[PDB]
């Protein structure tokens, strides 16, 4: 419950012999496409932000800038998404999921249900801080209803402490979100909203096995991923985050894949904002899971350049 990464800190570091070669690789007509990823997937971010600081001293250019205009596709995307600075990441996603027209849920979803309640914290600050903006305001203004109730409640970084687990409560929980199971999470929102919002991952894991002996069924059984609903992807997403975050992550990536074609923003952006986090353990559910491991699949989906850098994200 000590989660692993698949990127650490390389050594022997040296920012300006990597900003150098770098440079080299992108000087002149072409690009050396593979001394790029080689450097850019075995130095973890902060090595990558001090490459940058480098690079700029150096020749008096932007690293990211040159990455820009040098690469292309999605290669240039994951090499850019690399590059972003941990600390501005899930403020920048969420900038992006909601500006312009129509909002993308799914990003809304997916940091709201899975960071920590210092990381949710962090973010709304950052957003303050580099967009001026009060993150709040926004998805007030991009989502509506059950929907935008919960990731109100989620943006409060306010769940319950995890101390004293009162039975009769769990009990009484249970039998609530029963009820509206039966209902098809079909009314007394308000209710279940509170109580999967606000208590602590403790109490709901009881509440969830609590669920399981009166039903006879997981509580996810009773909603389907696949097809519809908003909230139902939400509610779905933060049961599955408060008993495993690596578990939601690793299915998150399966889904990426499977079928034609692949979400390959999806592929990314998770790739990346775990790979010092949790990308090992999700490696470890996935397999678990799905019979497959991460990067089998992976090899499987992808080509070229983007797929090695993806691969070697993975690890293994
Ligand atoms: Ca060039
Ligand atoms: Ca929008
Ligand atoms: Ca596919």
């Amino acid at each position: 419950k000590y989660t692993r990464g698949t990127v650490t800190a390389f050594s022997p570091f040296d920012a300006r012999a990597d900003a150098e070669a770098l440079r080299k690789a992108m000087k002149g007509m072409g690009t050396d496409e593979e001394t790029i990823l080689k450097i850019l997937t075995s130095r973890n971010n902060a090595q990558r932000q001090e490459i940058a600081s480098a690079f700029k001293t150096l020749f008096g250019r932007d690293l990211v800038d040159d990455l820009k205009s040098e690469l292309t596709g999605k290669f240039e995307t994951l090499m850019v998404s690399l590059m972003r600075p941990a600390r501005i990441f899930d403020a920048h996603a969420l900038k992006h999921a909601i500006k312009g027209a129509g909002t993308n849920e799914k990003v809304l979803t997916e940091i709201l249900a899975s960071r920590t309640p210092a990381e949710v914290q962090n973010i709304k600050q950052v957003y303050m801080q580099e967009y001026e903006a009060n993150l709040e305001d926004k998805i007030t203004g991009e989502t509506s209803g059950h929907f935008q109730r919960l990731l109100v409640v989620l943006l409060q970084a306010n769940r319950d402490p995890d101390g004293r687990v009162e039975e009769a409560l769990v009990e009484k929980d249970a039998q609530v979100l029963f009820r509206a199971g039966e209902l098809k999470w079909g009314t007394d929102e308000e209710t279940f909203i509170t109580i999967l919002g606000t208590r602590s991952v403790s109490h709901l894991r009881r509440v969830f096995d609590k669920y399981m002996t009166i039903s006879g069924f997981q509580i996810e059984e009773t909603i389907d991923r696949e097809t519809s609903g908003d909230l139902e992807k939400l509610l779905l997403a933060v049961v599955k985050c408060i008993r495993s975050v690596p578990a939601y992550f690793a299915e998150t990536l399966y889904y990426s894949m499977k079928g034609a074609g692949t979400d390959d923003d999806t592929l990314i952006r998770v790739m990346v904002s775990r790979s010092e986090i949790d990308l090992l353990d999700i490696r470890h559910e996935f397999r678990k899971n799905f019979a497959k491991s991460l990067y089998q699949m992976i090899q499987k989906d992808t080509s070229g350049d983007y797929r090695k850098a993806l691969l070697l994200l993975c690890g293994g």
